């Protein structure tokens, strides 16, 4: 089965749903969990910072993709595509896509579409995982990016 794929939707799945509902899922987590437990912690410390660090550019992007329903949700894909995989990867631009996906999660529980965060962040595991693949196995996968944030 693909590992990475499967790790990568619980750990970005997580993230944007306890960025959007304030809470943590206890649930236990499947494979690998101790590694997508640290890298759950690293996305609260460095996502979070990226979120206010951006703040104002952050909030004109959503602003300028005025998401109102689940078409306007299904249309972020092109636009990860376009910004995110078209140019040089690196763990910081890693946490930016993932980190406006927390910022998207919450305003999509501040209009009562909470729904399509599942959905969210399936698509953005899509963009990652399968056009960054031959990157994200070179650089170690997620323990890679638990060891490159390391304090
Ligand atoms: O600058 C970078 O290194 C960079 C790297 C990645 C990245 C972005 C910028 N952006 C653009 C920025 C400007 C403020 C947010 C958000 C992005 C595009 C817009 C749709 C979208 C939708 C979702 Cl759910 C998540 C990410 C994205 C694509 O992920």
């Amino acid at each position: 089965e693909d590992e990475l794929y499967r790790q990568s939707l619980e750990i970005i799945s997580r993230y944007l749903r306890e960025q959007a509902t304030g809470a943590k899922d206890t649930k236990p987590m499947g494979r690998s969990g101790a590694t997508s437990r640290k890298a759950l912690e690293t996305l609260r410390r460095v996502g979070d910072g990226v979120q206010r660090n951006h703040e104002t550019a952050f909030q004109g992007m959503l602003r300028k993709l005025d998401i109102k329903n689940e078409d306007d949700v299904k249309s972020l894909s092109r636009v990860m595509i376009h910004v995110f995989s078209d140019g040089v990867t690196n763990w910081g631009r890693i946490v930016t896509l993932i980190s406006f996906g927390a910022f998207v999660a919450k305003h999509l529980k501040t209009i009562n579409q909470e729904s399509c965060i599942e959905p969210l962040a399936e698509s953005i595991t899509d963009v990652l995982v399968r056009t960054k693949r031959d990157w994200l196995v070179k650089q170690r996968g997620w323990d890679g990016f638990v060891e490159f944030f390391h304090v």
